[PDB]
């Protein structure tokens, strides 16, 4: 569950800062997405389905593509999330959130959505 | 050594297409870089140090960026390095063609370059 995050070095970087300019800050930014309910739903989504479509995160906008892995077993995922949700301080800031879990992960394979579909649900939540 | 290449959801893809404005295609596309006197180090630089800038993709120009695959060890890095290499029929073109002697690397591990910099070494070899 951090080893995973490691399987592809780069993208969102060992630091969570990822690498601003091309990948957004998971860095702490995961909280603000983890606050706003469903968020921990939006996140689940992302790795399973993929996301795309110009977006703004901490003002610097992005527009790129990010793939889904949706291969990693509900397990495999389930983790490399409470990992990016804690492993730079976030389970912190955010209220004692219930961690992640696999049934919830297959609970969504269902959804069987798309890179845009997915943005749509990032729309639902907004910002500031 | 291709399992590695695998750790990466999306990216240059598997059919190794990659995808306009985003990630250029290596499938096919790597016949060329090898057929120069660096094409073969460089890859290591690309891989090793990062790459940033618009460039020619047997047609398109991307403005994308490529994180550094810093983190991986030496061996692993000649693996994929031998994979994108072989995987989509490119070495099946190139002469006195060799395996990414997991050494050919510690060999070019130094320069301590940088994205634009290797963006440089690119256009040195002679491209766009
Ligand atoms: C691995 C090689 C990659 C690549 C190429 C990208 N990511 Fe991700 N990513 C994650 C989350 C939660 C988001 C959303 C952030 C938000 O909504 O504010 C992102 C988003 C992206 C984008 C932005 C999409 C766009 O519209 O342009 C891009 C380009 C992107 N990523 C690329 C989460 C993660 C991970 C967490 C488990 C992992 C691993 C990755 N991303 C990996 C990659
Ligand atoms: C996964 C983490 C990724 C992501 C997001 C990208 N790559 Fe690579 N890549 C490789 C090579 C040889 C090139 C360029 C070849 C040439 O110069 O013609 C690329 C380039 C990119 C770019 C474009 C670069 C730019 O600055 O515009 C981008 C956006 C990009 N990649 C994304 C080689 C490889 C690999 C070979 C071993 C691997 C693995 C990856 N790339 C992985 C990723």
């Amino acid at each position: 569950g951090a080893k995973i995050y490691a399987q592809c070095a780069g993208c969102h970087q060992q630091n969570g800062q990822g690498i601003p300019g091309a990948f957004p800050p998971l860095a702490g930014h995961v909280a603000e997405i983890l606050a706003k309910e469903g968020g921990r739903e939006y996140l689940i989504l992302v790795l399973l389905y993929g996301l795309q479509g110009q977006i703004e995160v901490k003002g610097m906008k992005y527009n790129g593509v990010m793939s889904s892995f949706a291969q990693l077993k509900d397990e495999e995922i389930a983790a490399v999330l409470n990992h990016i949700a804690t492993a730079w301080g976030d389970a912190k800031k955010v209220k004692g959130f219930k961690p992640f879990t696999a049934e919830e992960v297959k609970k969504l394979r269902a959804k069987k959505l798309t890179p845009q579909q997915v943005l749509a649900e990032r729309k639902k939540l907004g910002l500031k």
